[PDB]
């Protein structure tokens, strides 16, 4: 009477009818209750309820039902004593804001890491290592992707645009060369959004999917030659920015890689640090630019007529620019206080800058260590087989 | 005799009445006592004295009777040893240096993480989402705030500020427009401070309050253009030195979020480690300023009358100017080292500089760390229904 | 029937024959068999096995056979749990994702750090510490590796290389002393290699070694003045570029050094994330380079024949340089944004640059503080006398 | 026979005597031997052995002696562990390296932080708050160190140094108000160092005392004004250097802060990690100066006679000087690469700069927080009144 013995995996934990009573509903709740011989597993001969559980969990269990705050153990893995708690029937999201956040740790990690010729026409957009064609044609559209890229940046040259006369319009023109070697691009580039184009099921999320529209953005200027006059000009003057995301093919490749995926879910997942961080910087700039502005101008010349003639600093947004080159430790030198207020203004930025940038970036960086542990850990365990077969409940 | 078995949750724990009797005072002591079978739980079967408490701790809490010092077990979260050995009388006070920090970590982090008419009134003050007036005066604010600051900023520049001539003083006037938005601004700004002042219970804390401050000490400059001829210039050339605030009033907004009321209490709870960075650097810079100073003379050419003619460092607070640029990795460029000797030091304050700022920041940087893991926990935690009945004592 | 005591080391563990059952070929598996009495330890006075072992982690051992995961427990270093169940026969590739990078990392760390006068002929290329001639050898080739490296740096010197006319080419000509003080170095250079080809086991192994590569190649150009008109010239030419490898004879001193063997396997264990740093790097680059290109023209003035004539950024190349000293917050100044639209992709070059720099080096550092506590710890325990004498089996 | 059983602290531990034997010696070894019964406390109604010591440590001591390598059990403190095998009798240098720099980590940091008229006298070299004399000393002393501070830098300043006419010398003379405000600050040095020196126990070590040289030094200029042709003149110029000691004052005042002897220590127990860092530092900064100066070379102009005339990098030591500022990250600007080739390299230096500076620098500020979270713990902890009343043998 009122001195319950729970046989956990062989360790005796005994406790109080009433402690168990505390907590309502639970399997151990209905354990105090007088109807409990037939319910559960219990032997008259030592008056011992057995639970075939880990033990030195079901004490902080039994914890929890004495004191009333639920912990985690910090000597076992946060699945484990998830895994431990849903058996008991303790509610996980009981536990203290003081192990919280060890606690839903792996679970967030995991959370955020995650007709007869149509397989063969499909082979070539899977992964590389499925097939050997695959293994191909996906080096044929790198060396495409790079020569590409490579044409665009050399465009852009004074060697490859010298200038000329046409007759009377001055004006420099880019070579014939990269010209043809751009239509090779297209060309390859074409057919292979046409063999994709060729399957494409669920065709909403084919639409949606970031990589083909790029694609069709990056192959739509070039095939607006055939066409292409007053608008036209406009819609060259957009094609040239249109063109600017040719090299935006690159992330087609990259996609692969696994540091990128690790990245982009980090990124995701850290949205409040990043807010954090862009609020920190606009206040330390708008702060530093006033008081710099403001300090820059005590020491101007009573001569001049304009306020500040002197200094860099004629106004505040130029004090923007120079508060983020400060701030970050850049520091490019081209505007820099002059006046000794000036420089006290400077080094206070320099360090305050220094401080609101570490602060929020070691969060940043702890996300992305812990997910690009677990997804190399993840990526080098072999497959498993599943050794332990489940005996029928 | 001398034997006592003390039974904690089912875990017999056994040791002599001297180890016991050790400690005076402690709820253990009196159970050492010859008078112990009336004043605790006990049965003469087993002769064993029964708590219903963790028995894992108690192992830690008998040890302190054993050896002498009482130690953290590192398996269990602070609060929870922290409340065990509360209960068994132990001062949490004893900890060894140790197992001091890790133990009392929680709760520093938690101590510094903490007629008719009248509440529609104060509702245009309370939290956005407390209403939805609330929410529109909100974003109304952001709007004004907004244009306020860019009105202030755009005044500062050149474009806004044409050379006008004025018969015989000649200087640059402000255009209208910018006069004209910043009475709109001010107008909505006194209707606000008026309709709070309208109800202000404990008007002393009101007055405390440092964003009333701000408010008014923002307001002044323009309602003082009635007021508003020697006395006068005087007080404008400060008016514009106390319009240098107005920047200021966005602390009003930023106030509801939350990275920043961490990064407030962060700074309030860092001072040591503050004041430690300031010392260091103090240090640094005087040193190396004198250091370089004296280095650069080494080469100084005999010709010149001047100790220094060749050199950016004449003196020696143009070496603490330098010396900040430096250490901090700066590097603006406007005056480096031009001598052999020069370039040694400036090697040795770029290195010296590195290591004396990374020595504190990392101190502040993890206690940012922790009141934003804290406090991002105990925002996203659902708020709880105590499941816990705890029973009658 | 189905109810079965495991003794392990005096805690006795009671779970039901099925769950032994559960995982086949394990020894608890053959402990559920009826056929287990002969087979293992076991007295029929108390029905309990009784086995030697910690019992501490037997508990997770059963806890795997109870639920089916695997997990580590985190109070017990990874060698103490990769034993225990070494002997239970459980595999040690079934541990969960959540508890691996810290099971398998001591051993992956332990991993990556792992006739009659011959020999007093090979004493002088053994560890300076174990002879007086090694540690004096050792002295003295340090010196002379030394004495090679400034006649190196000094040659290249414009003090050291005064214009000469000779007759009809007109050309500067290095000094006679540098070329005695090279004589010198070479003939002990040469002294030494002699020596170390004297006795030369495994010349297959001693070829691939880096170290004697380097030294042979260093020595090569000295003695082609005898080998060496047309052809002469140019392999002149390339000599001085071989001669460029002379300053890498300091790694023959340096390897005997802890921490940069410590380096080189923190750097052969960490290619994946050098990988990693190198293709952030590249697209930080690419991308920053083509907007900075883009927006640097906007503000472009129409007068000017070429598209940019008073930008730094001419092309998207030199937008790659600018980038890469932009994003290591390096900021040299010799080109940076002087457009709004510049200055604002500048800024997020900037934090970009930061951001993904600081992602995958915390990663790197990590591994290197690791290795090197660790190689640390084993240079600074003394040598063992192995006090514990096993059991004969 | 052969089996025996351990109760420690209530738990009961079962092992077999060849166990125990194994490790000779030891007290559990004595324990095995059949002269055990008076030797030990022991009952013949159990055949149980009795010690009132830890349990849940001596878990892991028996299985030292099981398997044969003992390991620190990461859940207690590493004193704990450490008095409990020392009572046990196992040898602390035996622990595996997995677990020895954790093991060693508090008692590392805890040696690291390790007639009439007379007091009077000595109470002004005491602590300030060790009396109100003495904070008021105290007070005096800081301001004539910081007036001397500041008369030495307004000394070298411009301002303070007009030109003047001798009559034939011509030179610059320092204002007479320095020479006076010098003569009140060494006037009131000299009282101090007088009345310090009429107390001085243990000469030896009073003479030893780094701070009592530093004062003899800076007070030996201005008295050597009496003292003072022709050597007259150097000794002036070695006189000017000797008072560049003049801001080694500051630290007698800074002595008593907390953070700084705490720097003190972690340089002092960190000698391995600096000489690391000086011979990565090494190696970086002579690779790339020769990789630099060489790529630098090779878009040469032939028409010039000289190698370099449109480059920076005239040589390599100016390579040094680069290969430090663009390693740090400081990025002067004064010299950057100008040729593609240059680019490259410096891309590379600047990387390879980050790395190799992240490499020892964390190891470095782990040392220094750890010893500051100690140094701070044993400051606020108020004195103990040793509760313990520990019991006679
Ligand atoms: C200026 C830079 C603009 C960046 C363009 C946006 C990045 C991008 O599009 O890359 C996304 C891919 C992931 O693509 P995916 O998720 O593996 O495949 C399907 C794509 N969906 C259907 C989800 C859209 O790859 C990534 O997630 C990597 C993130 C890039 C990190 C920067
Ligand atoms: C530290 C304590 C320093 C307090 C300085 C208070 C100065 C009060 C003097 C009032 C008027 C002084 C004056 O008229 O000028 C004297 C000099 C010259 O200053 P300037 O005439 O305005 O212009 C200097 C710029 N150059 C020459 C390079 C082009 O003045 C100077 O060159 C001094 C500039 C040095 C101040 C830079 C401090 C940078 C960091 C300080 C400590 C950081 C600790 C964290
Ligand atoms: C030059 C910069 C000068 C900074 C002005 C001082 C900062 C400030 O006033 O912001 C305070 C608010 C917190 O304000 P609050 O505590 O939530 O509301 C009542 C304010 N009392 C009554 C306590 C005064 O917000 C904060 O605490 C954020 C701290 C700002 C971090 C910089
Ligand atoms: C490392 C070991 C280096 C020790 C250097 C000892 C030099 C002793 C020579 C005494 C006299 C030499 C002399 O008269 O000048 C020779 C050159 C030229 O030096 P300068 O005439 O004074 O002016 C150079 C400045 N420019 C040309 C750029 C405008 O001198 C030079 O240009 C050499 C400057 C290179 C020193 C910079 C070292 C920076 C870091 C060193 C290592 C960092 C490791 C951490
Ligand atoms: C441009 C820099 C080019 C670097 C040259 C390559 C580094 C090198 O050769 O140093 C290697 C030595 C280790 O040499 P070791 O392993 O102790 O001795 C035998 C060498 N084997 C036979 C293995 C080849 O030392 C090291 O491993 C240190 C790695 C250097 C870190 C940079
Ligand atoms: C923040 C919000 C800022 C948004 C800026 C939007 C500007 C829209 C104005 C359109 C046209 C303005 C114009 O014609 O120029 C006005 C000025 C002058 O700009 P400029 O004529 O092109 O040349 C300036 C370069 N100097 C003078 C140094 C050689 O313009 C300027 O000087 C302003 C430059 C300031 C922008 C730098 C921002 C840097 C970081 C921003 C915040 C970082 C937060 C993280
Ligand atoms: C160029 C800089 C040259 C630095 C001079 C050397 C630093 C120094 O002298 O400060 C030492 C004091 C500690 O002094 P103390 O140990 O408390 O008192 C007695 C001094 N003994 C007898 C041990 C010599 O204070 C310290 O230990 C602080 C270390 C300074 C860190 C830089
Ligand atoms: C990445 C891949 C880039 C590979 C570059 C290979 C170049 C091979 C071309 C051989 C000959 C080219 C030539 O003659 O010059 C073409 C231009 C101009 O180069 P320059 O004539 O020698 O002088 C440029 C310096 N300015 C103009 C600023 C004064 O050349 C240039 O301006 C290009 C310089 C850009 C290279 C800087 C790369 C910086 C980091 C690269 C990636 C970092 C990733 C980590
Ligand atoms: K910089
Ligand atoms: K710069
Ligand atoms: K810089
Ligand atoms: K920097
Ligand atoms: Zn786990
Ligand atoms: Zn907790
Ligand atoms: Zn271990
Ligand atoms: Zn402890």
């Amino acid at each position: 009477s009122e001195r319950i013995v729970i046989n956990v995996g062989g360790t005796r934990h005994q406790t109080h009818r009433s402690t168990l009573r505390t907590l309502p509903g639970t399997r151990l709740a209905w354990l105090a209750e007088p109807d409990a011989h037939s319910h559960f597993d219990y032997d008259p001969r030592a008056d011992e309820f057995f639970f075939d559980r880990h033990p030195g969990v079901f004490a902080h269990i039994l914890n929890y039902y004495r004191t009333g705050k639920l912990h985690c153990p910090a000597d076992v893995c946060g699945p484990l004593y998830e895994e431990e708690l849903a058996f008991w029937g303790i509610d996980e999201t009981d536990v203290e804001p003081c192990c919280w956040m060890t606690y839903r740790q792996h679970r967030d990690a995991e959370e955020a890491l995650d007709r007869r010729w149509q397989p063969r026409i499909w082979a070539l957009f899977e992964d590389p290592y499925s097939s050997r064609y695959a293994r191909y044609v996906a080096f044929a559209s790198l060396f495409f992707i790079l020569v590409s890229i490579t044409t665009f940046c050399l465009e852009t040259h004074e060697r490859f645009n010298p200038i000329v006369n046409k007759t009377y319009y001055r004006e420099a023109e880019t070579e014939a060369f990269l010209t043809y070697i751009e239509g090779v691009c297209v060309v390859w580039f074409t057919f292979e959004f046409l063999m994709r184009v060729i399957f494409c099921p669920n065709k909403v999320e084919f639409i949606k999917n970031s990589l083909n529209i790029i694609d069709f953005v990056a192959i739509l200027p070039f095939y607006l030659e055939v066409g292409l006059s007053k608008a036209a000009k406009d819609v060259l003057g957009f094609l040239r920015v249109v063109r600017f995301v040719r090299i935006l093919r690159i992330f087609k490749l990259t996609r692969h890689f696994v540091g990128l995926r690790v990245l982009g879910h980090t990124l995701r997942a850290s949205t409040n640090e990043f807010l954090l961080l862009i609020i920190f910087l606009a206040l330390g700039v708008l702060i530093f630019a006033t008081m710099i502005y403001y300090a820059e101008r005590i020491g101007a010349q009573p001569n001049d007529p304009s306020a500040s003639e002197h200094t860099h600093f004629k106004n505040i947004p130029i004090g923007f620019w120079w508060a983020v080159v400060t701030m970050t430790t850049l520091g490019y030198g081209d505007m820099y206080p002059q006046t000794w207020s000036g420089m006290l203004v400077g080094a206070l930025c320099a360090l305050a800058g220094v401080l609101t940038i570490a602060m929020p970036v070691p969060v940043i960086v702890n996300n992305f260590g812990m997910y690009y542990s677990l997804a190399m850990a993840k990526q080098k365990l072999p497959k498993k087989k599943k050794k332990h077969i489940p005996r029928p409940p």
